[PDB]
C-alpha cells in the first residue's frame, strides 16, 4: 500500500500502487505518480 502523496508508481518505481483509501492514484508523468 502506499500513503496520501505516495509514488504509487511511475517508470524505475518498484513498490506497491495501492494508494490508501480516500485517494486515488495520478500519474504525474511517465516517471512519477504520485496518489493525491
Amino acid at each position: 500500500t502506499q500513503s496520501h502523496y505516495g509514488q504509487c508508481g511511475g517508470i524505475g518505481y518498484s513498490g506497491p500502487t495501492v494508494c490508501a483509501s480516500g485517494t486515488t492514484c495520478q500519474v504525474l508523468n511517465p516517471y512519477y505518480s504520485q496518489c493525491l
